[PDB]
């Protein structure tokens, strides 16, 4: 084992320890592209989770001008400021693959603002923050995703990462109300007569069903235009793209048939996995 081959292992811990999802599809790719995957998604974690290190901006900021610095010079030996480990695989990415940086600075930008979260008024405020916070990451890993990108393939690969995010909101609707956040927008929860709090505290009644369900028509229809245009990406990630999207979407169903609990993360358990892989993978 090389020192670089200690940083991309540790990346792939991260991702293994995060998203059991995530990790068992991406790990099926080619071993360069897979590395690759794990460099960007361990990145990315360290971004979401960077506030609560000290309780500021600090290690954000050092995580900030990493990538700064490998983007301006991405040959050059750098000192960095965050986890080297993580860096010095992403650089090493970096050096074979053309890395949308202004994705990873949109990404921080959400995560800086998500400080002074305010309730979303609209839900186009709702998608705007999918994007910032998953949209984003999948810009950031097109490039690795597909032989020849072009706009479509940016394009679906930010759907995907926008449909994505908005599964993990309807999954973890009770546990983001304890920590003093709600993702559903005021307009929709006037309109559906949802009051989160009321909810959390005396259990699920039609109109909160109706809200949940109304956000995962757009989750799904999103999912199968993603399906739809699954050819934007290379012909071995498309079964893996596939697999990841379909093991995720499944939260959904997970969700409908805990009654759509706010009081536990609903999960799909590795053997629905392995029965998802082994449907995609006879279809490929
Ligand atoms: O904002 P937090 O902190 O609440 C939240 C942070 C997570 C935000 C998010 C949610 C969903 C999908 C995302 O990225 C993708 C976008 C497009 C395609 C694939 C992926 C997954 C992927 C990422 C990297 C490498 C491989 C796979 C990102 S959480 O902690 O994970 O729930
Ligand atoms: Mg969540």
């Amino acid at each position: 084992m090389t020192m670089m081959d200690m940083n991309f292992k540790y990346c792939h811990k991260i991702m293994k320890k995060h998203s059991k999802s995530f990790s068992y599809a991406f790990d099926l790719l080619p071993e360069d592209q897979r590395k690759a995957v794990w460099a960007i998604y361990a990145v990315c974690r360290k971004i979401d989770d960077s506030i609560d290190v000290y309780g500021d901006i600090q290690f954000l900021n050092q995580i900030k001008e990493d990538i700064q610095s490998i983007e301006k010079y991405p040959y050059e030996y750098h000192h960095f400021q965050s986890d080297r480990r993580i860096m010095m695989a992403l650089q090493h990415v970096a050096q074979h693959k053309n890395i949308a940086f202004q994705s990873f600075y949109n990404l921080i930008d959400t995560v800086y603002k998500d400080q002074h979260f305010t309730m979303f008024e609209t839900d186009a405020e709702l998608f705007g923050y999918c994007y910032g916070v998953a949209g984003t990451v999948g810009e950031v890993l097109t490039p690795i995703l597909s032989d020849h990108e072009t706009h479509q393939t940016y394009d679906v690969a930010r759907r995907l990462g926008e449909s994505l995010q908005l599964i993990n909101i309807l999954r973890d609707v009770g546990e983001d109300f304890e920590n003093e956040r709600i993702y559903f927008s005021k307009q929709r929860l006037k309109q559906y007569e949802v009051d989160i709090a009321e909810v959390y505290q005396n259990g699920v009644n039609n109109h909160y069903i109706d809200l949940w369900e109304y956000y995962a028509a757009i989750a799904e229809k999103d999912f199968r235009d993603v399906m739809d245009q699954i050819k934007v990406f290379s012909i071995e990630a498309q079964p893996i793209i596939e697999l990841a999207a379909r093991i995720y979407i499944e939260i959904l169903d997970e969700v409908r048939q805990a009654n759509y609990t706010l009081h536990e993360r609903v999960f799909v358990e590795k053997r629905k996995k392995a029965k998802l892989f082994h449907e995609i993978n006879s279809k490929y």
